[PDB]
């Protein structure tokens, strides 16, 4: 769409305000044309055809029940690129400003969200599992961070790249929910999983195995589901990212922490310059190390906490 930039306001699935940037042209469009080439919000009014119809709204404000999880996916794509941008310096997922889009709304009672490749998709959820899944700062992070592996890396999804891929996007989902300072923490989902319950999340990085995921590659999951684990084993480098940053004893090994900031040069470093679509552990902890090497030198802090962490999750 041509037009106006212009600020609106609504509410978000948690039911908190918030000022989103849109377009005027007749509607108001879920468009804010202040981060790259833009980032498009579009409503797939609950069917699976994509994207479906850019979001218009005839008054500047959304705050009707059906309007929430665009504010939130709309809101919190431009967080997103702000902390990419910010913090590390790249411009969208491509590295070149590239517009990210988003649909909402995305079939009925779907309790996922995912970037297919091209953009990114959210369920409402059942209510009952989850509510919008948009309204997950962590989640929507997560999906978006897979579309700048899929720029880099390019780690296959099956395996142990696939639990790479996913562990990237664990990672990255909660660095920027810290960044926001948005509640944060090392709990996945949180925030839009199982509305009855509190106190759970889909996944921990401080303790995978609160939901039966491994903590140690001795405990890995070797079959055929889940693409071989993407989402099991995972855990094992969460558990890993989450020692190097905040330390700990694990398995009986030491390790000092050095903090989030750190954890997120590095592994950026990592998977920008280092891994590869077919990446396994190992080779993770090889990126890591040279990473943190690069970074601050071969006989840092750093680098003896990365080397401590893996020892620590048993990769060797
Ligand atoms: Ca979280
Ligand atoms: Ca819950």
């Amino acid at each position: 769409i041509t037009g106006t930039s212009t600020v609106g306001v609504g509410r978000g699935v948690l039911g908190d305000q918030k000022n989103i940037n849109t377009t005027y042209s007749t509607y108001y469009y879920l468009q804010d044309n202040t981060r790259g080439d833009g980032i498009f919000t579009y409503d797939a009014k609950y069917r699976t055809t994509l994207p479906g119809s850019l979001w218009a709204d005839a008054d500047n404000q959304f705050f009707a029940s059906y309007d929430a999880p665009a504010v939130d996916a709309h809101y919190y794509a431009g967080v997103t690129y702000d902390y990419y941008k910010n913090v590390h310096n790249r411009l969208s997922y491509d590295g070149n400003n590239a517009a990210i889009r988003s649909s909402v709304h995305y079939s009925q009672g779907y309790n996922n969200a995912f970037w297919n490749g091209s953009e990114m998709v959210y369920g409402d959820g059942d209510g009952q599992t989850f509510i919008p899944l948009s309204g997950g700062i962590d989640v929507v992070a997560h999906e978006l961070t897979h579309a700048v592996t899929d720029y880099t890396a390019g780690l296959i999804y099956q395996n142990e790249s696939g639990a790479i891929n996913e562990a990237i996007s664990d990672i990255f989902g909660t660095l920027v929910e810290f960044y926001a300072n948005k509640n944060p923490d090392w709990e996945i989902g949180e925030d839009v999983y199982t509305p009855g319950i509190s106190g759970d999340s889909l996944r921990s990085m401080s303790d995978p195995a609160k939901y039966g995921d491994p903590d140690h590659y001795s405990k890995r999951y070797t079959g055929t589901q889940d693409n071989g684990g993407v989402h099991i084993n995972s855990g094992i480098i969460n558990k890993a990212a989450y020692l190097i940053s905040q330390g700990g004893t694990h398995y009986g090994v030491s390790v000092v922490g050095i903090g989030r900031d750190k954890l997120g040069k590095i592994f950026y470093r990592a998977l920008t310059q280092y891994l590869t679509p077919t990446s396994n552990f190992s080779q993770l902890r090889a990126a890591a190390v040279q990473s943190a090497t690069d970074l601050y030198g071969s006989t840092s802090q750093e680098v003896a906490s990365v080397k401590q962490a893996f020892d620590a999750v048993g990769v060797k």
